[PDB]
DNA sequence: CAGTATG
DNA sequence: GGCCATACTG
């Protein structure tokens, strides 16, 4: 997948040349570029040989960039991107990557004390600023390091299922799936981790590695196999035979804690279980397939999602395994952006996206002004007006007209009362002075709390994965204020985000509160990422029950004045 | 070969 | 650290 190959080159090109100081339009505008290639699904080797004008199509690009996607694709190389590496070392680029830095900061900085790289940073770190903004460096250095080298499950998951399929029909592969972390749906993966059932598995592993989307190989076998790819991640494989299919998958998918239980299971109940089976001595009491199993250690399948040694494993053993969301179920997304604010979408377009989609509804939830330091108050207004009389001129599903305001500081909202009044959805996040003591930041959100317009708390908090920890709050008290104010919480499902997080989610949704469920998408590419929430729902044990986006629009809507 | 790391 | 099968070091 070398959209990411592109996109990175983009990105760069925008990072040194905004480091250099040249027009900060050339410059924002690589952002851009970057930013669609690499979340868009369908491959560039296509309209790359399709013209230009279809190329153009997508949002973000243009002829001057046009240009460079020739010489990229068509020729290779980037002859700016060159002399821009030429002009600014990679020691400094990885300067700016560190989050907290970027170009800007990094030039201050390297015409400040010559740093010119990492340790030059980190000798300099141990000794306009301010020492909260030079610690906030440190903090980021950290996640840097911290989560380094793990990525984020929706930066790859397509890229997976790519690969499912091409493992799928290989010759010699009668059943395959991806397991492990991605099967589990944990918001970060750290390698992908793939089963065959094969009898003859020197023609899996064998052709196995020979796969396009190999850069190089690491480990070779005849049941078993290490790649690292083109775009730097790991994908294993293990291959037991059909009759243990079901066993693979178990002890592939594990977890670690959860196999733990498992086999102990087996144990203390005279039985064995491998990733081959379960036995009563030689003989395989399970392994044909994975309820099968299951069921022959005394308990009804538990879902990946649920596999963590948190409660699933003896909840089993009394058939009180939760009821849980499912893709079906959700009737619409309800965080989305269009071209009022950041969004790269007309109304039109983020319509039809739902339609095909299959949602009932859609809420519109452009940007207050507490971000780009668009839309006014009126210019709020004439937007709801637009959306209302573009409604009923168009049929369902029915676009909310919505809004993300952000928190002021002392806990006051971004837009005002009169405004909110006419909105279809209010939503809430914090966008700004992250790091207050825990205590004092949760006076702030339940500050916000107090207004009685507010709906949803959206990404509540606030992480950015591999860029910004979590926030830190008393998020026992918040939900709590939550659930007595009626006020419904956010599982944002864009990849680099996932507030609410797993541990979170589960707390909260068992705590009485209610739930909304969005993509945040900026691109309709984005509308994907829901499964992804879901997901990270289903791990948090959440039932269709207090789910906003389980309601169909009017009812929603009844529960939208209550 | 056992002893230890590893998925 | 509670598991059970394997591949690598020695
Ligand atoms: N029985 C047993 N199985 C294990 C053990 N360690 C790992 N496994 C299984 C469970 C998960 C599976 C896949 O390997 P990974 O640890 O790479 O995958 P993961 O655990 O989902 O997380 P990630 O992929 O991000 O690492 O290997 C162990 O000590 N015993
Ligand atoms: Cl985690
Ligand atoms: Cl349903
Ligand atoms: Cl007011
Ligand atoms: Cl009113
Ligand atoms: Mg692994
Ligand atoms: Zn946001």
């Amino acid at each position: 997948m070398r959209n990411q190959e592109l996109a990175r080159i983009f990105e760069e090109i925008g990072l040194m040349s905004e480091f250099l100081g040249d027009n900060p339009f050339r410059v924002r505008a690589y952002h851009q570029a970057a930013r669609t290639l690499y979340d868009l699904d369908t491959p560039i080797e296509e309209i790359a040989e399709k013209g230009k004008e279809a190329l153009m199509e997508l949002p973000g690009v243009g002829p001057d960039l046009a240009e460079k996607i020739l010489e990229f694709l068509r020729t290779g190389k980037v002859r700016k991107h060159e002399e821009l590496s030429r002009k600014v070392p990679r020691g400094v680029l990885e300067v700016m990557e560190v989050p907290g830095v970027g170009p800007k900061t990094a030039r201050l900085l390297y015409e400040g004390l010559g740093i010119d790289s990492l340790e030059k940073l980190k000798a300099a770190l141990d000794r306009g600023f301010g020492p909260k903004r030079a610690e906030r460096i440190r903090e980021g250095l950290a996640l840097a390091q911290a989560a380094g080298k793990r990525r984020p499950l929706g930066a790859v998951l397509s890229l997976a299922r790519s690969l499912l399929e091409a493992i799928r029909a290989l010759p010699g592969v009668e059943r395959a799936e991806l397991c492990g972390s991605a099967r589990r749906y944990k918001d970060t993966v750290g390698d992908l981790d793939f089963l065959v059932a094969s009898r003859e598995g020197e023609r899996a592993v064998e052709g196995f590695v020979r796969l396009p989307q190999v850069k190089e190989v690491y480990a070779k076998g005849k049941e078993r196999a290490t790649v690292f790819l083109k775009n730097g991640l790991q994908v294993d494989l293990r291959v037991v035979p059909p009759e243990s299919y079901g066993a693979g998958l178990q002890y592939l998918t594990g977890s670690k804690a959860h196999s733990i239980r498992l086999r102990a299971l087996a144990q203390e109940k005279g039985l064995k279980l491998s990733e081959y089976g379960v036995f009563r001595g030689e003989k395989r009491i399970a392994g044909e397939t994975e309820e099968e199993v299951y069921a022959a250690l005394g308990l009804p399948w538990i879902p990946p999602p649920l596999r963590e040694d948190q409660g699933e494993v003896e909840a089993a053993l009394e058939g009180r395994l939760p009821k849980l969301l499912e893709l079906p179920q959700v009737k619409g997304d309800l965080q989305v952006h269009s071209t009022y604010s950041d969004g790269q979408n007309t109304l039109e377009e983020l319509w039809e996206a739902a339609k095909t989609m299959g949602y009932r509804y859609l809420a519109v939830t452009d940007h207050s002004p507490a971000v780009r330091v668009g839309p006014s108050p009126e210019e709020a207004l004439k937007r709801v007006g637009e959306i209302r009389r573009f409604n009923e001129t168009h049929g369902p599903p029915y676009l909310l007209a919505g809004a993300e305001v952000d928190i002021h500081p002392d806990g006051t909202l971004d837009y005002p009362d009169w405004v909110l009044r006419e909105l279809d959805l209010v939503l809430v996040s914090v966008h700004s002075r992250f790091n207050l003591p825990k205590a004092d930041q949760t006076k702030r959100l339940l500050k916000a709390l107090e207004n009685p317009f507010v709906h949803v708390l959206a990404h509540p908090t606030a992480r950015l994965l591999g860029r910004r920890a979590p926030i830190e709050a008393d998020w026992e008290a918040v939900f709590q204020k939550a659930k007595e104010k009626g006020v419904a919480v956010e599982i944002d499902g864009y990849y680099d985000r996932m507030d609410l997080p797993d541990d979170l989610a589960r707390m909260a949704y068992g705590m009485g509160l209610w739930i909304s469920l969005s993509t945040d998408a900026h691109q309709t590419d984005h509308l994907r990422f829901m499964e992804l929430a879901v997901g990270t729902a289903q791990r948090a044990w959440i039932g269709p029950e207090r789910v906003l986006n389980t309601l169909d629009y009017e009812d929603l809507l009844s529960w939208l004045k209550a």
